[PDB]
């Protein structure tokens, strides 16, 4: 079907031959709950490595648009926003990646989760890569499950930067993250910090604390993946203005009222399935400034954030709140 347009007015105010090119990693998270983030008040240190990195902003009031991967991911990149979003027609709308690609930003999507749920479908096929494959992902033999790890998506990104030398670049890394029910499979042994761990597939039959322990160990591995993603960006900070955005697609029920996993219709889904973490990191020289940590935010903030990071204006989101501010200190 023909593409329905939303941002044909979009203009990029500055080009990478007149200022530093910009390089952004957007980590599309999976199944992570805001209330299990240390920064949000959780009594366990689930993000020790991010805690040591300067310039990380944690956002304490972020609500997902939905409770599943197929529903939330397209909306996260949409112009319609959660209130007018239609999952069944999202694929035919111009989305924020379409706009950025059209204006010259090089887009890459690596996926260790499933796929882009239609978001990459209008862009050239080679700009999407399946990193659940052990012949794309070199980090699948570190665990007895032979499960490919999110950090494997960082291997060879330097090839992409070199192939796009001096251009603006936006790289999506779609995480396996905290996907259940087998939380215990989601992390290598070095992250088996909270013990004992539920290693059964029937969650209600595990002792509750052992389920929480497995879930929190999986968060430690995501803390590590985000920290290494920032470290990778930092190797490019002299030539590029580098930033990292993380937002989870939805949360997770962990036995409250006997509910497990996610995917429940928004009308009656419990809050645990909607309250998600978000982090923003940027290098000091970029001039990008985060919004207040307690700003009331939703997935609708993602599209204007991605546009602002590349100096793009679009009428459709002119009134939207982003994760980053409009004002600039000189
Ligand atoms: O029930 C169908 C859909 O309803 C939405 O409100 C939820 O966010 C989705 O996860 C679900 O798939
Ligand atoms: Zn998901």
């Amino acid at each position: 079907k023909d593409t329905i347009y939303h941002a044909k007015d979009a203009v990029q105010a500055t080009k990478p031959d007149m200022r530093k090119p910009r390089l952004v990693v957007f980590v599309v998270g999976e199944t992570a709950r805001a209330d299990h983030v240390s920064f949000n008040g959780y009594e366990r240190d689930t993000f020790p490595q991010l805690a040591k990195i300067d310039g990380v902003t944690n956002f304490s009031n972020v609500t997902s648009c939905g409770t599943s991967t197929a529903y939330s991911v397209p909306c996260m990149f949409s112009y319609l926003g959660a209130d007018e979003y239609d999952v069944d027609t999202a694929k035919y709308q111009e989305n924020v990646l379409d706009t950025l690609d059209r204006l010259g930003v090089s887009i890459l999507w690596r996926d260790n989760n499933s796929d882009s749920k239609g978001v990459m479908d209008k862009l050239p096929k080679a700009q999407f890569a399946d990193y659940k494959s052990a012949t794309n992902n070199a980090i699948c033999n570190t665990n007895p499950y032979n499960e490919c790890r999110d950090v494997g998506m960082l291997v060879g990104l330097d090839d992409f930067v070199a192939a796009n030398n001096g251009k603006d670049m936006l790289i999506m890394l779609h995480q396996m993250g905290n996907h259940g029910p087998a939380y215990f499979k989601r992390y290598d042994e070095k992250f088996a910090k909270f013990t004992p761990v539920c290693e059964g597939n029937e969650l209600a039959k595990c002792e509750h604390q052992s389920l929480i322990n497995a879930y929190d160990n999986a968060l430690l591995a995501t803390d590590d993946f985000i920290a290494q993603s920032i470290q990778w960006l930092q190797t490019h900070s002299n030539a590029y203005d580098v930033s990292m955005l993380y937002v989870s697609d939805h949360g997770e029920s962990l036995g409250e009222n006997g509910v497990y996993l996610h995917g429940m219709p928004n009308a009656f889904a419990p809050k645990e399935q909607r309250s998600v973490p978000a982090f923003f990191w940027t290098d000091k020289q970029t001039g990008i400034t985060p919004m207040a940590t307690d700003t009331v935010l939703t997935h609708d903030a993602i599209t204007p954030t991605l546009l602002k990071l590349f100096d793009v204006t679009a009428d459709k989101v002119k009134d939207r709140t982003a994760f980053i501010r409009l004002e600039h200190h000189h």
